[PDB]
C-alpha cells in the first residue's frame, strides 16, 4: 500500500520533469535566436560607426566631432552562449533521469 | 507539495515569456533606428554608391528574427497554461 | 523528489536571470553606440535640421525598456530563492 502511493508520485515527478526539460528548451531556442539577433544588429552598427569615423576622419572621427565620451560595445555573445549550453545540459540532465 | 510546484513553475515561465517579450521589443525598437542611420549614411554618400562602398567592405544586413522569438513566447505561454489546467 | 525538483528548478532560474542579465547589458551596451550614432548623424546634417529632416522621413526613437527587464530579473531571483526556502520544509 505505501508502495503504490510512492511509486503514483515517482511518476508525477517524473511527468512533471520532462516538462520542466520542454519549457527549458523553448527558453534556451529563444536565447539563441535573440542573442543571434544582437550580434547580426552589432555588425551593422559597427558599420555604421565606422562609416562616420571615415566621414569625420579630419575631426579625428565622430566622438571627437561630437566632443564626446566615445561609446564602444561590448560584445558578449561568449558567455550567452555558455548560459545557453548549461539550459540545454539542464534539460537533458532532468528528460536522463525522469527516463 | 505538488499543485503548488507546479503553480510556481507556470509563473515563473510566465515572468520569462514576459522578459523575452520586452527584450524582442528592445531589439525591433533598436533596429529600426540602426536601419534609419544607414539610410542616413547611404543617403550622404549617394555619390560613392552608399556607404558600404564608400568604405569598401563587405556590407552588413541586419537578419530580423521577430517572428521565430514570438513563436517561442507563444509555446511558453501554451506551457504555462498546461500546469495551471492540470 | 519534490526537494531534489525544486533545488533544480532554482538552479534553471538562477541560469535564465543570468542570461537576461547578459543579454540586456548588451542591448544597453549596443544602444549607447546607436544613440551616438543618431546624434553624429544629426551634426552633420545641422543645416537640415538632423537626419530624419534631411531624409524627409518619420524619426524613429529607441524605447528604452531596461528597467522593466531588470524588475522581471529580481521576480525571477525570488522565485529562485524562495523555491530554495520551501525546498527544505
Ligand atoms: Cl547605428
Amino acid at each position: 500500500n505505501l508502495y503504490f502511493q510512492s511509486t503514483k508520485a515517482s511518476l508525477t515527478y517524473s511527468q512533471l520533469s520532462k516538462e520542466i526539460a520542454n519549457n527549458i528548451d523553448t527558453m534556451a531556442k529563444a536565447l539563441t535566436t535573440m542573442q543571434e539577433q544582437i550580434d547580426s544588429l552589432a555588425a551593422v552598427v559597427l558599420q555604421n560607426r565606422r562609416g562616420l569615423d571615415m566621414l569625420t576622419a579630419a575631426q579625428g572621427g565622430i566622438c571627437l566631432a561630437l566632443d564626446e565620451k566615445c561609446c564602444f560595445w561590448v560584445n558578449q555573445s561568449g558567455k550567452v552562449q555558455d548560459n545557453i549550453r548549461q539550459l540545454l545540459n539542464q534539460a537533458s540532465s532532468l528528460r536522463e533521469r525522469a527516463t
